[PDB]
C-alpha cells in the first residue's frame, strides 16, 4: 500500500498509555490544551478488535476546554504534492453512544483543505472518508483529528487505519 502519512494504524507504537504526547507516537502529534483541566487519556491498545493490525489508539475524554481541537491527534508529517487530490479514510468507534469527532486535514498555517464535520461515532467500527485537494504549494501537511467535544465527556473514542491515498 501507499499512503501519505506515517504509522496510520499505530502498529509502530508500543502498547500503553502515552505520556509523551508530541513524540511518543511515531507519525503523530497528540495535543491537550491547558484549558482542558481534566485531561484525557491517550492509549495505544493491543486488541483483536483492531480493524488494522493488532493496535488502535484510544482517547478517553474526562472533560474539555474551549475549542474542539484542545484535545487532538494530528498525523504529521503527511507527505503530499501540490495540486493532487487525495482520499482520506479512517476507522472509528466509541465505548458508549453519543460521541462526536471531526476529521480534518490542513497545512502548517492551519488552513483546512477539508474535513468531516461533527461525525457521529457509534459503538461499532465504521469507515469515515472524504476527498481533499492540496490547493496550494505545500508538500508537508497535517491531519488533525478533534476530540474535545463536550458530548464526549465520559466516553472513549477509538481510531485506527488512517490512510491518505493519492486518489
Ligand atoms: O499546539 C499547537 C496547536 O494549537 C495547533 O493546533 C491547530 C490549530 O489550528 C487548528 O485548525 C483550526 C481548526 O478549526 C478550524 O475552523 C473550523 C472549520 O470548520 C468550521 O466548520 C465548518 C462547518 O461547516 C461545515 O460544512 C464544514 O465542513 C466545517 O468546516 C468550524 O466552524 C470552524 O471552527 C480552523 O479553520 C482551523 O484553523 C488545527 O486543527 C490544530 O491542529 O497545532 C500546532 C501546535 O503547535
Ligand atoms: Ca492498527
Ligand atoms: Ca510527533
Amino acid at each position: 500500500m501507499l499512503v501519505a502519512n506515517i504509522n496510520g494504524g499505530f502498529e509502530s507504537t508500543p502498547a500503553g498509555v502515552v505520556t509523551d504526547l508530541a513524540e511518543g507516537v511515531e507519525g503523530w502529534d497528540l495535543n491537550v490544551g491547558s484549558s482542558v483541566t481534566n485531561p484525557p487519556v491517550f492509549e495505544v491498545l493491543e486488541t483483536s478488535d483492531a480493524p488494522e493490525g493488532n493496535k488502535v489508539l484510544a482517547v478517553t475524554v474526562n472533560g474539555v476546554g474551549n475549542n474542539p481541537f484542545n484535545i487532538q491527534a494530528t498525523a504529521l508529517p503527511v507527505n503530499v504534492r501540490p495540486g493532487v487530490t487525495y482520499t482520506y479514510t479512517i476507522r472509528a468507534r466509541a465505548e458508549q453512544d453519543g460521541a462526536v469527532v471531526s476529521f480534518t486535514v490542513g497545512n502548517q498555517s492551519f488552513d483546512e483543505y477539508g474535513r468531516l464535520h461533527h461525525q457521529q461515532i457509534t459503538t461499532e467500527w465504521q469507515p469515515f472518508t472524504f476527498e481533499f485537494t492540496v490547493s496550494d504549494q505545500e508538500t508537508v501537511i497535517r491531519a488533525p483529528i478533534h476530540f474535545g467535544y463536550a458530548a464526549n465527556v465520559g466516553n472513549t473514542i477509538y481510531i485506527d487505519g488512517l490512510a491518505i491515498v493519492d486518489l
